C-alpha cells in the first residue's frame, strides 16, 4: 500500500514595440553625473543579474574597448541600496590606494566604481550602476572544473578575501556567504578576482560595537548554509572566528573538490552535526580527506588554529597568513605569477538580500 504524489508548473511571457517603450543595446543611460553612458552587449553577470556592458562608443582615445559595464535592478532600492552604499563607499582609486598602501594591504578584492543612475519607466524607477568589466564567475568555473583548483589558487583567493573581509569587518558588514557565487572574475582576465553581490551583507557589530552571540536565534540563514557556516546558520555574527572558519571550509572544499557534509547539507541538522563532529578534530578530518594527494596542512592548521583560540576571542591574520604561506611555500612553490583559474567558464552567478527584517 504505497503512497506517492507530486506536481509543479511555471511560465512567463512578455513583449512590446513602440515609441518610448522599446529600449535596447546602444541605449543612453543618464547617471547622477549628468552624463550619457551607452549600453553594450548583454552579460547577465556583474551586479545582481541582467547586467549590460557600458561605454560602447569612444569619447576620446579608446581605452581597451572601454572595459566597463552597467547592472540593472528593479525599482525597490532594497538589496541594491545596501550593496551600492558600501560598494561606492569603499570604491576609489586614491582612497583605496591610500589606506591600502598606508596599511600595506594585499590589494582590495573589490570592483571599481564610476557612477550610477535611475530611469523612471513611468511607475517603475529602474536603478542601475556602472562597474568594471566582468564576465567570468567562481560559481560556474568550479561547476565545470569540479572545484578542482590548486593550492596556489586557494591561497591567493583566501588571502585576498581575507584582506577585504577585514577592511569591511572593521566597518559593519561581512559577506557571511563566501560561496563562489559572490566571487567573479574579469570579462577575460583570470588574474583578477573581485567579490561582488554585497546583498548578502550581514551587520557584524551593531552600532559598530560587537555583541555577545544572540542576534538571530531563529537562524538568520542569510544565505545557503553550505557556505553560511554555523555562524550565519545560527544567526550569530561571525566575529572573526566565523569569517575565518568559513574561509577554511571553502578552502578545503576547493582543494578537495568535494565535501562530505555538503552532500548532506540539504538539511540544517546535518550541517550542524558535521560542523561539530568535524570541529572536534578538524585535523583528522583534513588529513582524512587527503591521504597523499598533495599536502593537507595549510588548511588543517589554519582551521585548527582558528578554533584553537576560542569561539570569539580575537582574530589572527598574521598567524593565519603565516601558517598558510608557510605550508604553501613549504613545497617550494608560491606566486606562480597571477592565478590558476583561467579555465574560462562564464556562467550565471547569484545573490540575495541582507538578513534582518524586510523579506515579505
Amino acid at each position: 500500500m504505497p503512497r506517492v504524489k507530486a506536481a509543479q508548473a511555471g511560465r512567463q511571457s512578455s513583449a512590446k514595440r513602440h515609441l518610448a517603450e522599446q529600449f535596447a543595446v546602444g541605449e543612453i543611460i543618464t547617471d547622477m553625473a549628468k552624463k550619457e553612458w551607452k549600453v553594450g552587449l548583454p552579460i547577465g553577470q556583474g551586479g545582481f543579474g541582467c547586467i549590460y556592458l557600458a561605454d560602447m562608443n569612444s569619447s576620446e582615445s579608446v581605452g581597451s574597448d572601454a572595459p566597463c559595464v552597467v547592472k540593472v535592478e528593479p525599482s525597490d532600492n532594497g538589496p541594491l541600496f545596501t550593496e551600492l552604499k558600501f560598494y561606492q563607499r569603499a570604491a576609489k582609486p586614491e582612497q583605496i590606494q591610500k589606506w591600502i598602501r598606508t596599511r600595506k594591504l594585499k590589494y582590495l578584492g573589490v570592483p571599481k566604481y564610476w557612477g550610477s543612475g535611475l530611469h523612471d519607466k513611468n511607475g517603475k524607477s529602474y536603478r542601475f550602476m556602472i562597474m568594471d568589466r566582468f564576465g567570468s564567475d567562481l560559481q560556474k568555473i568550479y561547476e565545470a572544473n569540479a572545484k578542482r583548483f590548486s593550492r596556489k589558487t586557494v591561497l591567493q583567493l583566501s588571502l585576498r578575501i581575507l584582506d577585504i573581509l577585514e577592511y569591511i569587518h572593521e566597518h559593519e558588514y561581512v559577506h557571511g556567504d563566501i560561496k563562489a557565487s559572490n566571487l567573479l572574475l574579469n570579462y577575460k582576465n583570470p588574474d583578477q578576482v573581485y567579490l561582488v553581490d554585497y546583498g548578502l551583507a550581514y551587520r557584524y557589530c551593531p552600532e559598530g560595537v560587537h555583541k555577545e552571540y544572540k542576534e538571530d536565534p531563529k537562524r538568520c540563514h542569510d544565505g545557503t548554509i553550505e557556505f553560511t557556516s554555523i555562524d550565519a546558520h545560527n544567526g550569530v555574527a561571525p566575529s572573526r572566528r566565523g569569517d575565518l572558519e568559513i574561509l577554511g571550509y571553502c578552502m578545503i572544499q576547493w582543494l578537495t573538490g568535494h565535501l562530505p557534509w555538503e552532500d548532506n547539507l540539504k538539511d540544517p541538522k546535518y550541517v550542524r552535526d558535521s560542523k561539530i563532529r568535524y570541529r572536534e578534530n578538524i585535523a583528522s578530518l583534513m588529513d582524512k580527506c587527503f591521504p597523499e594527494k598533495n599536502k593537507p596542512g595549510e588548511i588543517a592548521k589554519y582551521m585548527e588554529t582558528v578554533k584553537l583560540l576560542d569561539y570569539t576571542e580575537k582574530p589572527l591574520y598574521e598567524n593565519l597568513r603565516d601558517i598558510l604561506l608557510q605550508g604553501l611555500k613549504a613545497i617550494g612553490s608560491k606566486d606562480d605569477g597571477k592565478l590558476d583559474l583561467s579555465v574560462v567558464e562564464n556562467g550565471g552567478l547569484k545573490a540575495k538580500t541582507i538578513t534582518k527584517k524586510r523579506k515579505k
